[PDB]
């Protein structure tokens, strides 16, 4: 009957503030994804250094063919290196951080899209001014170099080499084609065959050259089932709004729609800020879609768009409103071909957006369940049928803070509307970000955060769980 499996840990890290093993200090943000070949993904935030949102931050993932029993060693997709003059290390490497993974089922190409920020703070190094990063020319967009002492924008053209703000090849080049183990390569600068640093460093610079500092999106992919990936891709142009600050993803597994007009279309969950409140008082969810099979991206429409908040209409990118943010987000589309996007928020109970085109405009009305608490951290949510019955199994922190975690089970409804039927505990202690997936045959797994015997955080483990686990108290 009720099953629940015992804790697997999948990543581990350190204790009492010490490095794991393998010399790494954290894991964080965790992804679960059941690929076509009935293999399970999960992927994570590496932090080396310490469990901060910056620094020496890779995106990897490991893979399980026995559907969660045993896991294979881990998989770097992406880490930049370090900034080896960076007068503080701890905010001395460019970062990526938070992943979003999903799988086409048509092309079978998987996904993960994650954050990217050049040396520094991260999100919480945001400069106060706006620098731009991309050039347009001819019809082609070029990413930008800035040169201490100029004021013109430098462009990384065709083969990464740079041109002079006048138009004019130089003799130095950007790598934009890595070859090195987990891309680490990526941004050298090199002046003819010498070279001189990375476009990614911010400070203690040893090139004359850097990208903009700013809030970015990359993308690699495999067509492998995850065994090996694409170098990095900027996406960040087809995306990001030139008011946007920060333009980052809601950390999970995204979807590919199943039915509707919309049917095919990959949906990214993403949240953005804008120059007036930043992280105080804008952020605000919306998704990414692509409907060529993740060959090119689109921004939805912001949940927050003319939004009506105490009688008064507000925008996300000119929004100052605490209690009206809503950050990071999962996303499920139901049999009736609305898109539902589940927020995390500042209300205390979960609030629920939804869209009725495919996830480009959301409706008027937030939905709040005060059935489910939100202590303000991230969720994950899926869709599943079970008798010929559809619902949505959707996994948080209980409470009182990052604690106890839940598995909250409801019913869908014709309309589309939401019955909560089931709050289970799957986790005591310290719990946080989380990942669920349907393994079939009325299974499901989720991949989340906890720490225990002074661990530092996080230490991401995976668990498995049947309906009778669902719908059953035990």
């Amino acid at each position: 009957g009720a099953a629940l499996t015992e804790k697997t840990d999948i990543f581990e890290s350190g204790r009492n503030g010490k490095p794991n093993k393998d010399g790494i200090k954290s894991y964080r943000i965790p992804a679960l994804l059941k690929t076509d070949k009935g293999t399970l993904i999960a992927g994570a935030d590496e932090r080396r250094l310490h469990s901060s949102d910056w620094g020496d931050i890779g995106m990897v993932i490991r893979r399980s063919e026995d559907n969660g029993k045993t896991w294979g060693d881990r998989v770097t997709i992406t880490n930049l290196r370090d900034n080896p003059k960076a007068s503080d290390p701890s905010i001395g490497s460019p970062v990526n951080i938070d992943m979003v993974l999903v799988q086409d089922p048509e092309t079978k190409r998987i996904f993960s899209i994650y954050d990217m920020f050049p040396e520094g703070k991260g999100i919480f190094g945001m400069s106060s001014q706006k620098e731009e990063a991309y050039k347009k020319i001819d019809g082609k967009t070029y990413q930008i170099l800035y040169r201490e002492g100029e004021k013109g924008a430098y462009t990384i053209r065709e083969n990464g080499t740079v041109y002079t703000p006048d138009g004019k090849a130089t003799d130095y080049r950007v790598v934009v084609d890595p070859v090195k183990p987990a891309y680490s390569d990526k941004g050298d600068l090199y002046k003819g065959n010498q070279l001189l640093g990375n476009i990614y460093f911010t400070t203690n610079k040893t090139s004359p050259f850097r990208i903009a500092k700013d809030s970015y999106l990359w993308m690699s992919y495999s067509d492998d089932d995850g065994k090996t990936w694409s170098a990095p891709q900027d996406i960040t142009p087809m995306v990001k709004a030139d008011w946007m600050k920060f333009l980052g993803v809601g950390p999970g597994t995204g979807i590919v729609l199943r039915n509707g007009p919309h049917k095919g279309r990959i949906l990214i969950p993403v949240y953005t800020t804008n120059n007036v409140s930043h992280l105080n008082g804008s952020q605000s969810s919306r998704i990414i879609y692509s409907d060529d099979h993740g060959k090119t991206w689109h921004a939805g429409e912001a949940v927050n768009d003319n939004r009506q908040v105490d009688g008064q209409k507000i925008h996300s990118s000119t929004m100052n409103n605490r209690r009206a943010q809503n950050t990071e987000s999962t996303v499920v589309q139901l049999n009736n071909g609305d898109v539902k996007l589940f927020m995390r928020g500042l209300t205390g109970d979960l609030q629920v957006a939804t869209s009725k085109d495919g996830g480009v405009t959301w409706e008027k009305d937030i939905k709040r369940y005060p059935q489910v608490k939100d202590v303000y951290v991230q969720m994950s949510a899926i869709h599943t049928m079970h008798e010929g019955k559809e619902y949505i199994i959707l996994s948080n922190a209980g409470g009182p803070k990052r604690e106890n975690g839940m598995v909250h089970l409801a019913r869908v409804e014709e309309n589309g509307e939401l019955t909560w039927l089931k709050h289970n505990p799957i986790q005591k202690g310290e719990f946080a970000y989380n990942s669920l997936q349907e393994l079939g045959n009325g299974e499901y797994g989720i991949l989340y955060e906890h720490t225990e015997k002074g661990q530092n955080a996080y230490t991401l483990s995976f668990r498995k769980f049947n309906w009778d686990f669902l719908s059953k108290d035990l």
